């Protein structure tokens, strides 16, 4: 195997004065060997206070070179870094480092309040102690390089309940990491800068954008906040040669390019890469009017990372597996060898193989839930094509059954989206007569306008939804309930409206 | 890990309707999964003989679809197929099967003969009793898929006394495919057209060239036997995207399209890689002017694969290391750990990792020598040039040392190369005076033509070679002595000459 640490330690050797890290805001450039020598350091002096190999560390911080480095230097002393978003309840970080009994929790979010009065006994490090601005407090004797095994828990990322803690090992670092360069087309060398859009609790954010900038010899560039046009003034200020971004990201960057034409200089960037399962068919359409660069759609999850993609895509539910990956779809709730006829629709399950996390850390029945006789369970309900590609309809938990019939909610949102005075729309199914559920829509007018049920079905009725599809009945609403995070609650918002 | 059988299997998976096998000539096509339903049963049939997992088989063929479904076949089974050069002497490659204790041996070459009667106890199995142009004799109940483990032997590899046997583990397959990824920068998908070149006992052309077609989605055009014009009509007519081929074969492929221009369609060859560092000026320069596609050199061993490379080279001896390779010069004939400073000639080592050999077999003397504290040792002389690229300058068992100087005849060799009227030189150090060393030129004449000391010596003065470098001495010869292969036989030589 070549783990996190052998890949970011070879590249070092390879590229010791070449930029790993870059801060444009911050005036913060950072060698290859630099960071090597930090990560060292900070390693050092956390060994030197009593942190030792296989021992949990939580990491709540926003994106930033310091936090690469204390992340990077965790996992080079052997600590299990532990990545949870900043945005979470101050309860629930609380509540997740607690069941993960984690040893230490490096913070830079108040939220450090509630994790000592949680009983939890983790050791509050705050993150400016650590490391500043790229400059680190050194004590300590050099430390040893601790043994890694295959299977060894490397790190631990977090799901969707409250969010489950989805164990890493050693070994599936390195397709996490080069699936990059197999799908995306990567290629090693300097001349790699990468735009780091994507969170650093994400798996994205940390294999496909951070370690793999670093592991190809290249630049990571860091970006404490996202905006539109500074975010390209990034790609033509740096050079940017790829972006991995969100959806959201993809549809302001495309429209501020829209209204930049020639003004910016794009040409470098080659690849644009996005998780566009739930791309509505208009962002992806300007994606390829507005921005340059290959792109690439990508499917995949915390737990086994990359299953499917596709160059230059036309819809972006359409996918096929690559490198490292093999794929099924099976009978919903049934074996994992019960694969359903070419047409039929079914569960989505991945083999579990390097890449594939190796449980829920103290949650194994969820564990038993998703790894079955060698394969990963999505949860996505997903049809093959006549051609030959994998179609993504939607969570088997939003699926609706009304009349024993399949409805994807993601559909009728996606129609319902583009209805003239609708902000935001979420379908769901109400226990309920025709049969089973009824199809029900929850709508959000855009701001000072009125909506009404006959309107919107007379919408409905002249798209290109069948039958059964239509929503049954309708309900405006101010607003839908988010959790901690922007995604919809639709247990709690069809507890609301029944 | 991820195995051969592994790489292949999934990609049967994904494309399993899509071309596997080409050869043109012989009206060939197998789609991936035809190709796997050969390798079962060839699998089942050579199990059903008594072959078993760990046993080692003896693979003596030109390149075809047959022996690549043989090969395929016995690693499906579990057995270690063992790869020899057919060019090999029959005593040869009847006692490479003797110290190899081999179970058996497939052949496709009289060879027979010499094997019953080496000692060695191994069934001697006819390849056309076992796959005639792709299609098997079948018999025996189907089989099971034996258990592979990371350090277990898989394949093995012949190098440069009598060609020793490299043991290529289990773990060694991915990182041997995927630096045609990372370095030359080959992605996934169908799109892929791969020309078989190379031959199949070499490790480039198994796993580079072979595997990688296929472990990606392609499609392997398997090719008999070169020829330079035909190669060129393959291009064009299999939508060839890549090709990987020895400096021989370039400079005969570039001359043919310089003699052909838009004659033939080239544009779909997007990637020509070779192995250069032997490789002329002037082909280099052939090479750019005359064959589309990105140009990427890349040096590697038998025992540690891919350590260097280089994008659109200038000239053939100058790479840096890719991913997965990390490298040191050392003092010739020292520690791991002593370091040259920048400038000073050294001993190019490479870090023995995942796509290391884990010994000769049999040889375990031989090992120690190669295998030390981590490191392989590549006997190969090499500089740190100012520019941070690494200078390859010859083979420190052919090192000349005059006058307490190092002098490395293929420097030698490519001055005295572009003499009018050479056909061939070696240059070799004869045990000798000014000291230690002298250096001396064996020429050998083109067709008809005189040579003579003092007109190759004037040609040498003009030329760019220092002082000391330039030969002291000159024999003309009607040949070089060049064992079974076409390289040539120094020591052999020397001995003639004194
Ligand atoms: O969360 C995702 O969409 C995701 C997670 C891992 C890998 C990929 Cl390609 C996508
Ligand atoms: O024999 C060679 O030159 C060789 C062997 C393995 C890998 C490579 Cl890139 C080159």
């Amino acid at each position: 195997m070549q783990t996190v640490n052998e890949m970011l330690r070879r590249a070092a050797t390879r590229a010791p004065d070449h930029c790993a890290l870059a801060v444009p805001a911050r005036g913060l450039r950072l060698t290859h060997a630099e960071l090597r020598a930090r990560v060292e350091a900070v390693a050092a002096r956390l060994h030197a206070d009593g942190l030792r190999p296989q021992q949990r560390v939580a990491v709540v911080a926003p994106n930033s070179a310091d936090v690469v480095i204390a992340i990077l230097a965790l996992h080079r002393l052997g600590a299990v870094p532990a990545l949870l978003n900043p945005r979470l309840k101050s309860a629930e970080l609380a509540e997740l480092i607690k069941r993960g009994e984690m040893t230490a929790a490096v913070i830079a979010v108040q939220v450090a309040d509630a994790i000592f009065q949680s009983g939890s006994g983790a050791r509050i490090i705050f993150l400016g102690d650590l490391v500043r601005d790229g400059e680190p407090y050194s004590y300590g004797p050099p430390i040893e390089d601790p043994q890694r095994e295959p299977a060894q828990p490397a790190f631990i990322f977090y799901t969707s309940g409250l969010p489950k803690a989805a164990i890493i090992p050693q070994r599936a670092a390195e397709s996490r990491v080069l699936f990059m360069s197999t799908q995306v087309g990567l290629r090693h060398g300097r001349h790699n800068v990468v735009l780091g859009l994507m969170p650093l609790y994400h798996v994205v954010g940390f294999f496909a954008v951070l370690v793999a900038a670093l592991a190809l010899d290249g630049t990571y560039v860091v970006v404490e906040e996202f905006r539109p046009v500074d975010a390209l003034q990034l790609v033509q200020q740096e050079q940017v040669t790829s972006l991995f971004a969100t959806p959201t990201h993809l549809d302001a960057l495309a429209a501020a390019a829209a209204h930049a034409g020639s003004s910016l200089k794009l040409d470098s960037l080659r690849h644009v890469t996005f998780a566009g399962a739930t791309m509505p068919d208009a962002v992806l359409e300007t994606v390829h009017q507005h921005l340059p660069g290959e792109k690439v759609n990508a499917y995949g999850t915390t737990e086994a990372m990359n299953s499917l993609y596709m160059r230059q895509p036309k819809t972006g539910t359409e996918m096929a597996p690559g490198f490292f990956s093999e794929v099924r779809i099976v009978r919903i709730g049934g074996g994992v060898d019960e694969i359903v006829a070419n047409g039929e629709e079914g569960e989505l399950i991945v083999a579990a193989s390097d890449s594939a996390f190796v449980g829920y850390l103290n949650q194994p029945q969820a564990t038993a839930e998703k790894l079955q006789d060698g394969w990963y369970r999505t949860s996505d309900v997903a049809v093959w094509t006549p051609e030959g590609t994998v179609r993504i309809l939607g969570r088997v938990d939003d699926m609706i059954i009304s009349g024993g019939e399949n409805i994807h909610p993601s559909e009728i949102e996606r129609v319902l989206g583009t209805a003239p005075g609708v902000t935001e729309v979420v379908v769901i199914g109400l226990a309920d007569q025709r049969w089973g559920q009824s199809v029900t829509a929850c709508v959000v007018p855009r701001l000072g306008e009125t909506l009404s049920a006959d309107a919107l079905d007379t919408f409905c009725r002249s798209s290109e939804l069948a039958d059964f599809k239509r929503p049954k009945r309708y309900f405006i609403l101010d607003q839908l309930p988010k959790n901690a995070l922007n995604k919809v609650l639709r247990r709690q918002l069809v507890q609301q409206v029944s």
